[PDB]
DNA sequence: TACAGATCGATTATGCCCCAATAACCACACTCAACCCATGATGTTTTTTATAATGGGAGCTGTCACGGATGCA
């Protein structure tokens, strides 16, 4: 339960869901990110990615 | 006959003993703290356990790319 709770809420890929519009809802749930565990960082990422 | 005054008798002044309050000054007091010294309940620390136990890595870290030294071999 500790590990699953840390992933659900304390991880980078789980963040508060935007609720301004239904469009914001859809475009936040249909989102692809290249960060988080095993991914790049904004400082590290160059140009090709 | 015309014209005068003259004493009874009234409002006004000026001062003070009392005195019905005025204020300071001095006398005695109860209640409420303050600190202390216990009794004891709670708290904190120390000591010992005898079948046998004999080498983790803890999660790596996930990957940019310059320059300038730098310590070698």
């Amino acid at each position: 339960s500790a590990a699953v709770k840390e992933f659900f809420g304390s991880s980078q890929l789980s963040q508060f869901m935007v609720q301004n519009n239904p469009l914001s809802e859809i475009t936040h749930k249909r989102r692809i990110s290249a960060l988080g565990p095993g991914g790049l960082t904004r400082e590290r990422a160059g140009f090709e990615v």
